[PDB]
């Protein structure tokens, strides 16, 4: 039920992400690679609409769990290599407090040997001088522990964590993530014990790049259950 031998070496992938936030759309591109066994993540998307209208940092979650790396003991509790190679579905709400929401429906999936993600996002509620229609997050980002249970209705997780996103003044501003995985097949997928994930991101910049870009590397591994528990 486990499908860790598509995971082996290192697998490209693929993202698009069309999204509207307060009518304002856009759409962004990605491609890299992650390795699994290492649990590590390389992407660079890019802003084909011109500059993106919410910042980079916003839209790092929307923009691939099944490269987490999980444990010798945990690997009956993987959900998101369970599902491929034909995949699941992502949803989620996120609430940014004081201020508005993205709603998102993402396919992950292989193409041959491409991991693919793809993305629709509405964003609503945004105050025009907020944190985020403002631009007054920093270009960075923080460690969080991402929270798995399994959907105790449907074959599918659910999922939670809050993000902390650094303001240019000291302040941090909040992100509410919710979040939910069903897979598209209609096979068996492991539906685990909870746990987390430990997420670690971080941010950089292209120097030779001139269109409106983010650099991001990610490091994530599974933890929180007992051997044999
Ligand atoms: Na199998
Ligand atoms: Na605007
Ligand atoms: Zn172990
Ligand atoms: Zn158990």
């Amino acid at each position: 039920v486990s499908k860790e031998e598509l995971f082996t070496g290192v697998v490209p992938i693929l993202v698009e992400l069309d999204g509207d936030v307060n009518g304002h759309k856009f759409s962004v591109s990605g491609e890299g690679e992650g390795d699994a066994t290492y649990g590590k993540l390389t992407l660079k998307f890019i802003c084909t609409t011109g500059k993106l209208p919410v910042p980079w940092p916003t839209l790092v979650t929307t923009l691939v769990q099944c490269f987490s790396r999980y444990p010798d003991h945990m690997k009956q509790h993987d959900f998101f290599k369970s599902a491929m190679p034909e995949g699941y579905v992502q949803e989620r709400t996120i609430f940014f407090k004081d201020d508005g929401n993205y709603k998102t429906r993402a396919e992950v999936k292989f193409e041959g040997d491409t991991l693919v993600n793809r993305i629709e996002l509405k964003g609503i509620d945004f105050k025009e001088d907020g944190n985020i229609l403002g631009h007054k997050l920093e270009y960075n980002y923080n460690s969080h522990n991402v929270y798995i249970m399994a959907d105790k209705q449907k074959n599918g997780i659910k999922v939670n964590f809050k993000i902390r996103h650094n303001i240019e003044d000291g302040s941090v501003q909040l992100a509410d993530h919710y979040q939910q995985n069903t897979p598209i097949g209609d096979g068996p997928v492991l539906l685990p014990d909870n746990h987390y994930l430990s997420t670690q991101s971080a941010l950089s910049k292209d120097p030779n790049e001139k269109r409106d870009h983010m650099v991001l590397l990610e490091f994530v591994t599974a933890a929180g259950i007992t051997l044999g528990m």
